[PDB]
């Protein structure tokens, strides 16, 4: 029969930009793996990865097979934001686009009865920034990269 599972994972990340440093943000993904127990442990896996917070979308599609001689599959998670700087008329307004990867990794000599994960970890994500002086928030359309701080895992609890 089918095994219903369900994983989570969150990386907070720091990037400075041309316009805008420091900017921090929060991504958290859920992962859904349903198992067939009569299957074995070399099943293909049909993963689905969710928005948890703070994802638009997804790169490619989110709803993955995982071969069967695999040991891990990975997505990047993708989120828009605008800021603005009212200082000037117009203001800078700025289209940010954070690309974060997520990796679920198994342990397939495990998988006689069920999944079995192995522990993740933060990936890097990448930032990339366009800015006008003008009343409208650009398209994001083209963009310049950003710099990572730092990236790691969400504390629990936040």
């Amino acid at each position: 029969y089918i095994k219903a599972n369900d994983i989570n994972f969150g990386t907070r990340s720091v990037h400075d930009c041309r316009e805008r440093t420091g900017i921090q943000r929060d991504v958290k993904v859920r992962a859904d793996i349903p198992f067939e127990t009569d299957d074995g442990p070399n099943q293909v896996l049909r993963v689905t990865w969710s928005n948890a917070l703070n994802v638009d979308r997804f790169d490619p599609l989110p709803i993955v097979t995982v071969p069967g001689n695999a040991a891990s599959t990975t997505i990047t998670a993708i989120h828009d934001f605008c800021l603005m700087n009212p200082t000037t008329s117009p203001p800078t307004r700025c289209l940010y686009q954070l690309r974060q990867p997520f990796t679920l990794g198994f342990d397939r000599t495990r998988m006689h009865n069920n999944i079995y994960l192995t522990p993740p970890n933060p990936q890097r994500p990448t930032m990339h920034e366009v800015c006008i002086r003008a009343d409208e928030c650009p398209a994001g359309r083209v963009f310049l990269e950003c710099s990572t701080r730092t990236y790691g895992a969400i504390p629990r609890g936040e």
